[PDB]
């Protein structure tokens, strides 16, 4: 089976994350295809792709929480072949915020909307993904056997 990863990330953690997922997938015998939002082009993105994750951190603001390199990709999920896609998300935030991984909640909804197959509930990671290894592996483990 083939995955994309997408991750929009601004001090690494989501990127950190995107990897460690990526690895897991890897080595269960997946091809995994892992990309930063900011060079990635919407249109017909996950033609081919049986899993696609999508991963994004969260940031406080009154009109658009996501992180920016995924803004773009976010406001075109519509075009980027969604609709009957084996999907999951995942995101770092804090959980000293109102909306803690909201990003996260944003992503999956929209996917919903456009028709997309969440395969299991999105990881929401508090702090730094590197203390939470074990949470990253586990839910990787865990969409490979959804999939
Ligand atoms: C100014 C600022 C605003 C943040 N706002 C939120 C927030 O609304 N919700 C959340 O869960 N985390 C929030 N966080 C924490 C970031 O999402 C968290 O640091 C995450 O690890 C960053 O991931 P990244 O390196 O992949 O971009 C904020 C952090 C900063 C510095």
């Amino acid at each position: 089976p083939k995955a994309l990863i997408v991750y929009g990330s601004t001090t690494g953690n989501t990127e950190y994350t995107a990897e460690t997922i990526a690895r897991e997938l890897a080595d269960a015998g997946y091809e995994v295809d892992s990309r930063d939002a900011a060079s990635v082009e919407a249109g017909g993105l996950f033609e081919g792709f049986d899993l696609v994750l999508l991963g994004c951190s969260t940031w406080n603001d009154d009109s658009i929480e996501l992180q920016d390199d995924f803004i773009p990709l976010f406001d075109s999920l519509e075009e980027t072949g969604a609709q009957g896609r084996k999907v999951a998300c995942f995101g770092c935030g804090d959980s000293s915020y109102e909306y803690f991984c909201g990003a996260v909640d944003a992503i999956e909804e929209k996917l919903k909307n456009l028709g997309a197959e969440i395969v299991q509930d999105g990881l929401r990671i508090d702090g730094d993904p590197r203390a939470a290894r074990d949470d990253i592996v586990g839910w990787a483990h865990d969409v490979r056997g959804a999939i």
